[PDB]
């Protein structure tokens, strides 16, 4: 990782862009130039952003590299700075990067950006303790569960991704400036002890219930808590429904697959001032009832519509043999259980049998 003769800018670092990045830098007429290694020593700060960078190999013999500006670029693999042992910035927007086990031993890194490069694993981040500043900005995180070992964050950005549990962030009270629109929050228990905090963006949540059975009488608990844990009243409820705290209530004679609700909340933590909004969605399924008669008796199982029916484990009537569940007591015709799907109504099915020999 040391060079011991003159060497060619365009020797050292093989992509074409880079090395023109290089040659700036020192302010050398060509890519062509040889350079010494007391050259590269003497490189404090590169800055390349949107410059058509593909590799950064060879920036391995930069030791005292302290700053790091290659946003806007077409990185993949970051391995080349894992020894950069004095890297202090590295900013990485707008790049595709995706593997940070090359982080893990840049231990005076303060600041790090990685806006819109694709990720969800940020596991790799424990190994940066020491991190001040962090920008995670649009990508597909839902688990921050490492950021609670990151006790140094005072800037933090993780707004834009897919994040419904903030607990982690429960404890990192240095936490001044804090982004979080455009998760899937609606729950700010996790932000109450954050003392210090002077900017605080909580706008344009959305958050996504799991489906539960439609109904003509539908009762949802609001499940949207402020700070405190009290209950934010919904400011707007789709499809005529109403608020009766602590549940959220609909009249919905006509099928609907979906409900929602959107709310809107003032918050003050320590200084800062913010606006917690968003929206809750209910997906709803169309459900009919089964009544399977065997001689009379009758067990009922909703099912949803358009979907195949599971047939159930068969009755055993000693003396005879179950033959099959058929639409009409006597006559009718077979439930198939695999080409007929379930109907858009109540109905029943009559188990059949025949005597045995
Ligand atoms: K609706």
């Amino acid at each position: 990782e040391t060079i011991t003769v003159p060497t060619p800018i365009k020797q050292i670092f093989s992509d074409d862009a880079f090395a023109e990045t290089i040659k700036d830098n020192l302010k050398k007429k060509s890519v062509t130039d040889a350079v010494t290694q007391n050259e590269l020593n003497s490189i404090d700060q590169i800055i390349a952003n949107n410059s058509d960078i593909k590799s950064v190999q060879g920036i391995q013999y930069l030791p005292n590299v302290t700053k790091l500006f290659l946003n806007g670029n077409k990185l993949t693999d970051i391995k080349p700075l894992a020894n950069l042992k004095n890297l202090g910035w590295l900013f990485l927007d707008e790049n595709k990067v995706k593997d940070l086990s090359s982080l893990k031993d840049l231990k005076k890194l303060k600041s790090l950006s990685l806006e819109h490069n694709g990720i969800s694993d940020i596991n790799g981040l424990v190994h940066l303790p020491q991190l001040e500043s962090l920008y995670l900005g649009n990508n597909k995180i839902t688990d921050i569960t490492v950021l609670s070992r990151l006790t140094k964050l005072d800037t933090l950005s993780l707004e834009d991704n897919q994040i419904s549990d903030i607990v982690p962030l429960a404890g990192l009270t240095k936490l001044q400036n804090l982004y979080l629109s455009k998760n899937h929050i609606s729950d700010l228990r996790a932000l109450a002890g954050l003392k210090n905090l002077d900017v605080l963006e909580l706008f344009s949540q959305e958050c996504l219930n799991k489906p539960i059975n439609h109904q003509s009488n539908l009762v949802v608990p609001n499940t949207v808590k402020n700070t405190d844990g009290s209950l934010v009243t919904p400011e707007i409820i789709s499809d005529d429904g109403d608020y009766e705290k602590p549940n959220v209530k609909w009249h919905l004679p006509e099928f609907t697959n979906e409900v929602s609700f959107i709310f809107y909340q003032p918050v003050t933590i320590g200084k800062a001032k913010a606006r917690f909004h968003g929206r809750v969605t209910q997906p709803l399924k169309e459900v009919y009832t089964v009544s399977y008669d065997v001689d009379g008796e009758v067990i009922k199982t909703k099912v949803e519509a358009g979907t195949r029916i599971t047939a159930p484990k068969p009755p055993t009537k000693q003396g005879y043999v179950f033959k099959g569940w058929y639409t009409e007591k006597n006559g009718g015709h077979e439930w198939n259980f695999n080409t007929d799907y379930m109907s858009g109504n109540d109905f029943t099915l009559y188990a059949v049998f025949k005597a045995e020999t």
